[PDB]
């Protein structure tokens, strides 16, 4: 349990932990600890110490600055309220490669990962995921804890809802709202408004029942 | 009307107004002043000095730089010719993020915005747009004022008519031809020619009739 | 057959030699010579110094780094265990804009375009080519002579098979795995493991027989 100072906690140890401590290492930011509830290791160099009941121990050491990479959004937004209600600061994981607009708006928590352009006025919720390739075009709204997976694309005037996910290489047309705990397929391309909590697929993306 | 030297005028104050120029200022040109066909404000900081019919005096007090940024191919393309009979040249917004292949031939008034890619021997008409994220393979030829949406991607040999228009997310496979003036939906995979004046919508991309 | 010292020797002189020759320029490589099956000429600037029956030649005269720059999968493979028999070895030709994780496992002759994303700990084998804008994300892994072609993109823990072939826009999903010597079409979605040796076309991809 013997860390450096100043380092990132990042709460999450699988294969987004792995991206999400490589953006931050591209910007020259050190990684201090990982916890995760399997508490048995190192990710990438970076040793898990604990699962979140070592968040307290890691406060009381002077760190405070952490990020939740962890992939499913409803998990996400929760421990990143805990993280917050113990003290820590949420910061937020950009690759150097990543292109953001200076008008773009940016939450607490977000990961834009390598290859990721957003365009003007876009605004970005905390705990937010632009993954690998994804595009974001000008004036979108990205709700808090949604997720555009790797090589997915918005165009423009776009909003997305808490905690929403489109999957690989998804497409949504202008002007098009999308719900909160709504689900999105690989490649499914959204030509309408989806409401809350469903699944689309599909070119065009329909909405699938039970 | 006191504007500064030097600068870019824009035709067009809207979303792709927008996304224009913040890849001229990231390039380190400044935007003079806009003209919209609304005349009543400013967009991220340029003023809008009037109508087109404010072409004129713009020229007169020196300014002499111009890109249109109307989405629009066909009115585009008659704006770039209205702005070079009013003694204006047309500048290239080509994002510093973007990577144009040093045997690519460029037109003037092309929009190339961040994350694209256009590889060698591509040739790129007057007043195209590149979208954000687009992919344009070797030899590729791009008429006048066509435009590939955001996340769209040619591959090898694609030609690409006058006005064309390819949505978000569309694709088409090595050697294709599309006609001018014909719309891909977005999403739409292209893999056999399309004449002028259609529009095709699908994986694979089919001819929509009334 | 007067060459300069120290270049690169690319068999293959088509549209993929276009953009291989720009990638290793653009990384202050120059190119040597080509060789072509058809031995008639010059390729962006590189002279084509005669058909594979100049390996030797170019050899003994000094020259030692090569790469193979068929798209072909299978006669790119036989090539490349060619070039070896002669004494080259294999450079990788990786465009600038590139953002490849400090964890990826890298072959030898391996292509990898501009605007390629790929994440960590993914393994690319020799001779693969990760195409224009193409994405990777963590825990991949390619075999030789795949190919990822333009704007495709695996999601992440996805395996590709020895000589597989992803057409333009094509995508997969988590944890699939696709056979050696499949072909997806451009823009399928795959959802399921594909086993070696089938053609797979739509969202989502299904195996096409005849
Ligand atoms: C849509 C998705 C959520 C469905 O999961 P699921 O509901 O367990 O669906 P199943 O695998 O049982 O498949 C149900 C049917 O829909 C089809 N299907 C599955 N995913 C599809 C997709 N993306 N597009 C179109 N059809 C799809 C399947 O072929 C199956 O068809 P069948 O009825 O003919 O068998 C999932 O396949 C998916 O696309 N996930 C995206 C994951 C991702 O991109 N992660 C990146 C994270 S960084
Ligand atoms: C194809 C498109 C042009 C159609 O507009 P439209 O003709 O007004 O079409 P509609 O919205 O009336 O839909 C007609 C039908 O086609 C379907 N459809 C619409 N767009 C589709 C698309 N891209 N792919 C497949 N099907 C589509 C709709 O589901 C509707 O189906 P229905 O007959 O079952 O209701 C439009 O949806 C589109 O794709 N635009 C791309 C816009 C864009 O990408 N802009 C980026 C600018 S930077
Ligand atoms: C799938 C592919 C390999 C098929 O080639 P093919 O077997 O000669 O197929 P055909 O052109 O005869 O078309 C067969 C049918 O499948 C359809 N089809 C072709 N390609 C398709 C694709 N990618 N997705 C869905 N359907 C497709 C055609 O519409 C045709 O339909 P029909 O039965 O209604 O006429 C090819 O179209 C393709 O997608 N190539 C990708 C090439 C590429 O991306 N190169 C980039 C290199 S860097
Ligand atoms: C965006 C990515 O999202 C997901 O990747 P991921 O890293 O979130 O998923 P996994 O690789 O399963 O890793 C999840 C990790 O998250 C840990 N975890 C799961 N729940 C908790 C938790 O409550 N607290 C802590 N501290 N850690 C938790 C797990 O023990 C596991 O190590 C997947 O859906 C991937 O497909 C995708 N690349
Ligand atoms: C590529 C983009 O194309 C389109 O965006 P856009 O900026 O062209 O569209 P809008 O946001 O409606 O803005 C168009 C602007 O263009 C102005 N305009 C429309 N017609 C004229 C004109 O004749 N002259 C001048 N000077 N301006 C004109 C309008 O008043 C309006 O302000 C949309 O299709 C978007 O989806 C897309 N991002
Ligand atoms: C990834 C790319 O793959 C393919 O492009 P490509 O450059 O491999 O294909 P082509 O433009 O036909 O060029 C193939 C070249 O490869 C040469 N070639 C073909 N066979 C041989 C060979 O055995 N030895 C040598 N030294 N050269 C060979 C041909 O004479 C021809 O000049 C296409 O499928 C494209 O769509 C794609 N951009
Ligand atoms: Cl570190
Ligand atoms: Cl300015
Ligand atoms: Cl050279
Ligand atoms: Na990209």
């Amino acid at each position: 349990a013997s860390l450096a100072i100043g380092g990132v906690v990042i709460i999450g140890g699988g294969g987004h932990a792995k991206v999400v401590i490589e953006s931050l290492r591209a910007c020259g930011e050190t990684v201090a600890a990982i916890v995760d509830a399997d508490p048995t290791r190192a990710v990438l160099g970076v040793p898990v110490v604990g699962d979140d009941l070592a968040l307290p121990m890691l406060r009381e050491q002077g760190l405070s600055r952490l990020f939740v990479a962890i992939g499913d959004n409803r998990l996400r937004q929760k421990l990143g309220r805990k993280a917050r209600d113990h003290g820590f600061s949420l910061v937020n994981a950009i690759h150097p490669s990543a292109v953001v607009s200076p008008s773009v708006r940016l939450g607490e928590g977000v990961a834009v990962m390598a290859g990721v352009a957003i365009n003007a006025d876009s605004w970005i919720g905390d705990l937010a995921i632009i993954n690998t390739g994804a595009v974001v075009d000008n004036d979108c709204r990205l709700g808090a804890a949604c997720h555009l997976g790797p090589a997915s694309a918005l165009a423009g005037g776009v909003s997305v809802g808490e905690r929403a996910f489109l999957g690989v290489g998804a497409r949504v047309i202008p002007g098009v709202t999308i719900g909160a705990d709504t689900i999105v397929g690989a490649g499914g391309v959204v030509v309408r408004d989806l409401p809350d909590s469903v699944l689309a697929i599909g070119v065009p993306a329909k909405i699938k029942g039970d």
